[PDB]
Protein backbone atom coordinates (compact mmCIF):
# COMPACT_ATOMS: atom_id res chain seq x y z
CA UNK A 1 0.00 0.00 0.00
CA UNK A 2 1.15 3.56 -0.59
CA UNK A 3 1.47 5.22 2.82
CA UNK A 4 0.09 8.78 2.63
CA UNK A 5 -0.89 11.04 5.59
CA UNK A 6 -4.67 11.23 6.05
CA UNK A 7 -5.81 7.86 4.81
CA UNK A 8 -7.93 5.17 6.51
CA UNK A 9 -6.54 2.08 8.18
CA UNK A 10 -8.39 -0.44 10.47
CA UNK A 11 -7.08 -1.84 13.75
CA UNK A 12 -7.78 -5.56 14.38
CA UNK A 13 -10.57 -5.63 11.83
CA UNK A 14 -12.65 -3.36 14.06
CA UNK A 15 -11.77 0.33 14.65
CA UNK A 16 -10.83 2.90 12.01
CA UNK A 17 -8.25 5.64 12.31
CA UNK A 18 -6.28 7.89 9.89
CA UNK A 19 -2.57 7.66 9.02
CA UNK A 20 -0.50 10.54 10.52
CA UNK A 21 2.92 10.64 8.82
CA UNK A 22 5.44 8.31 7.06
CA UNK A 23 8.52 7.82 9.26
CA UNK A 24 11.54 5.55 9.37
CA UNK A 25 13.42 4.05 12.23
CA UNK A 26 16.79 2.82 10.90
CA UNK A 27 15.81 0.31 8.16
CA UNK A 28 12.25 0.03 9.58
CA UNK A 29 9.29 1.73 7.81
CA UNK A 30 6.42 3.05 10.02
CA UNK A 31 3.82 5.77 10.23
CA UNK A 32 2.89 7.83 13.32
CA UNK A 33 -0.79 7.86 14.45
CA UNK A 34 -2.90 8.39 17.64
CA UNK A 35 -2.18 6.18 20.70
CA UNK A 36 -5.83 5.67 21.39
CA UNK A 37 -6.15 3.92 17.98
CA UNK A 38 -4.66 0.60 19.13
CA UNK A 39 -2.72 -1.40 21.70
CA UNK A 40 0.85 -2.63 21.10
CA UNK A 41 0.88 -5.40 18.48
CA UNK A 42 -2.66 -4.60 17.20
CA UNK A 43 -2.87 -5.32 13.45
CA UNK A 44 -3.08 -2.45 11.04
CA UNK A 45 -4.86 -3.06 7.65
CA UNK A 46 -5.14 -0.71 4.67
CA UNK A 47 -7.74 -1.77 2.14
CA UNK A 48 -8.17 -5.22 3.69
CA UNK A 49 -4.39 -6.00 3.34
CA UNK A 50 -2.21 -6.26 6.50
CA UNK A 51 0.52 -3.56 6.45
CA UNK A 52 2.10 -3.75 9.92
CA UNK A 53 1.39 -3.78 13.65
CA UNK A 54 1.42 -1.16 16.43
CA UNK A 55 5.02 -1.03 17.80
CA UNK A 56 4.57 1.33 20.68
CA UNK A 57 1.96 3.71 22.13
CA UNK A 58 1.19 5.96 25.11
CA UNK A 59 -2.48 6.70 25.91
CA UNK A 60 -3.87 8.24 28.11
CA UNK A 61 -1.41 10.98 29.57
CA UNK A 62 -0.18 11.49 25.97
CA UNK A 63 -1.87 10.21 22.78
CA UNK A 64 0.85 8.84 20.42
CA UNK A 65 1.76 5.63 18.64
CA UNK A 66 3.77 4.33 15.72
CA UNK A 67 2.90 1.31 13.52
CA UNK A 68 5.87 -0.62 12.15
CA UNK A 69 5.23 -1.61 8.62
CA UNK A 70 6.26 -4.59 6.55
CA UNK A 71 9.01 -4.04 3.95
CA UNK A 72 6.43 -4.21 1.12
CA UNK A 73 4.93 -0.79 2.03
CA UNK A 74 5.79 2.43 0.18
CA UNK A 75 6.38 5.45 2.34
CA UNK A 76 5.54 8.73 0.65
CA UNK A 77 6.33 12.33 1.88
CA UNK A 78 2.64 13.31 1.34
CA UNK A 79 -0.63 14.22 3.04
CA UNK A 80 -3.95 13.66 1.15
CA UNK A 81 -5.95 16.75 0.24
CA UNK A 82 -8.87 15.47 -1.91
CA UNK A 83 -7.34 14.03 -5.19
CA UNK A 84 -4.26 16.21 -4.70
CA UNK A 85 -1.35 16.08 -2.07
CA UNK A 86 0.62 18.31 0.37
CA UNK A 87 4.31 17.49 0.53
CA UNK A 88 5.89 17.11 3.94
CA UNK A 89 8.84 19.41 4.05
CA UNK A 90 9.80 19.28 7.72
CA UNK A 91 8.45 19.56 11.23
CA UNK A 92 8.86 23.19 12.26
CA UNK A 93 6.27 23.83 14.93
CA UNK A 94 3.91 26.74 14.07
CA UNK A 95 2.98 29.37 16.78
CA UNK A 96 -0.50 30.36 18.05
CA UNK A 97 -2.44 32.08 15.41
CA UNK A 98 -0.75 30.24 12.52
CA UNK A 99 -3.02 28.71 9.84
CA UNK A 100 -3.10 24.90 9.79
CA UNK A 101 -4.96 22.07 8.12
CA UNK A 102 -5.64 18.49 9.02
CA UNK A 103 -6.23 15.39 6.96
CA UNK A 104 -8.45 12.41 7.76
CA UNK A 105 -10.77 9.69 6.42
CA UNK A 106 -13.99 11.08 7.89
CA UNK A 107 -14.02 14.85 7.05
CA UNK A 108 -11.18 14.98 4.53
CA UNK A 109 -8.87 17.97 4.37
CA UNK A 110 -10.03 20.82 6.69
CA UNK A 111 -8.19 24.05 7.72
CA UNK A 112 -8.39 26.54 10.58
CA UNK A 113 -5.82 28.26 12.80
CA UNK A 114 -4.01 27.17 15.98
CA UNK A 115 -5.89 28.80 18.85
CA UNK A 116 -4.04 27.56 21.98
CA UNK A 117 -1.30 25.16 23.16
CA UNK A 118 -0.78 22.93 26.15
CA UNK A 119 -4.47 21.98 26.55
CA UNK A 120 -5.63 19.03 28.74
CA UNK A 121 -8.47 16.88 27.35
CA UNK A 122 -10.42 14.79 29.85
CA UNK A 123 -11.34 11.56 28.04
CA UNK A 124 -13.26 8.55 29.41
CA UNK A 125 -9.98 6.71 29.98
CA UNK A 126 -8.02 9.54 31.63
CA UNK A 127 -6.51 13.03 31.11
CA UNK A 128 -4.31 13.67 28.01
CA UNK A 129 -2.01 16.68 28.80
CA UNK A 130 -0.05 19.10 26.57
CA UNK A 131 -2.27 19.03 23.42
CA UNK A 132 -2.49 21.92 20.86
CA UNK A 133 -5.87 23.27 19.86
CA UNK A 134 -6.83 24.41 16.38
CA UNK A 135 -10.34 25.23 15.16
CA UNK A 136 -10.20 23.31 11.90
CA UNK A 137 -13.17 20.90 12.23
CA UNK A 138 -13.03 17.11 12.37
CA UNK A 139 -15.13 13.93 12.82
CA UNK A 140 -14.94 10.44 14.53
CA UNK A 141 -12.48 8.35 12.38
CA UNK A 142 -10.13 11.35 11.83
CA UNK A 143 -8.08 10.37 14.91
CA UNK A 144 -4.42 9.74 14.13
CA UNK A 145 -4.57 11.89 10.95
CA UNK A 146 -2.06 14.54 9.94
CA UNK A 147 -2.05 18.19 11.04
CA UNK A 148 0.22 20.21 8.69
CA UNK A 149 0.62 23.80 7.55
CA UNK A 150 -0.06 24.63 3.85
CA UNK A 151 3.72 25.23 3.61
CA UNK A 152 4.40 21.52 4.24
CA UNK A 153 5.36 21.71 7.92
CA UNK A 154 4.09 18.67 9.91
CA UNK A 155 2.48 19.74 13.26
CA UNK A 156 1.05 16.61 14.87
CA UNK A 157 -1.54 13.91 14.92
CA UNK A 158 -5.33 14.23 15.50
CA UNK A 159 -6.34 13.31 19.12
CA UNK A 160 -9.93 14.45 19.96
CA UNK A 161 -12.39 17.29 19.47
CA UNK A 162 -15.82 18.52 20.69
CA UNK A 163 -17.71 16.40 18.19
CA UNK A 164 -21.51 16.98 18.18
CA UNK A 165 -24.16 14.21 17.74
CA UNK A 166 -23.70 14.07 13.94
CA UNK A 167 -20.12 12.72 14.57
CA UNK A 168 -18.08 15.91 13.92
CA UNK A 169 -17.76 19.57 14.90
CA UNK A 170 -18.01 20.84 11.35
CA UNK A 171 -21.57 21.98 11.91
CA UNK A 172 -20.84 24.63 14.60
CA UNK A 173 -18.84 27.92 13.88
CA UNK A 174 -14.98 27.79 13.98
CA UNK A 175 -15.25 29.92 17.10
CA UNK A 176 -16.99 27.09 18.96
CA UNK A 177 -14.65 24.31 17.87
CA UNK A 178 -11.99 22.67 19.93
CA UNK A 179 -10.03 20.21 17.81
CA UNK A 180 -7.03 18.83 19.64
CA UNK A 181 -3.81 17.34 18.28
CA UNK A 182 -0.71 15.70 19.80
CA UNK A 183 2.57 17.53 18.87
CA UNK A 184 4.83 15.63 16.42
CA UNK A 185 8.26 16.56 17.93
CA UNK A 186 8.03 14.60 21.25
CA UNK A 187 6.66 11.47 19.29
CA UNK A 188 9.69 11.63 16.88
CA UNK A 189 12.26 11.86 19.59
CA UNK A 190 10.68 9.49 22.06
CA UNK A 191 10.73 6.61 19.49
CA UNK A 192 13.92 7.73 17.58
CA UNK A 193 11.95 8.28 14.37
CA UNK A 194 12.74 10.36 11.28
CA UNK A 195 10.11 11.96 9.17
CA UNK A 196 9.92 11.05 5.42
CA UNK A 197 10.21 14.42 3.55
CA UNK A 198 10.23 15.54 -0.08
Amino acid sequence: ANIVGGIEYSINNASLCSVGFSVTRGATKGFVTAGHCGTVNATARIGGAVVGTFAARVFPGNDRAWVSLTSAQTLLPRVANGSSFVTVRGSTEAAVGAAVCRSGRTTGYQCGTITAKNITANYAEGAVRGLTQGNACMGRGDSGGSWITSAGQAQGVMSGGNVQSNGNNCGIPASQRSSLFERLQPILSQYGLSLVTG
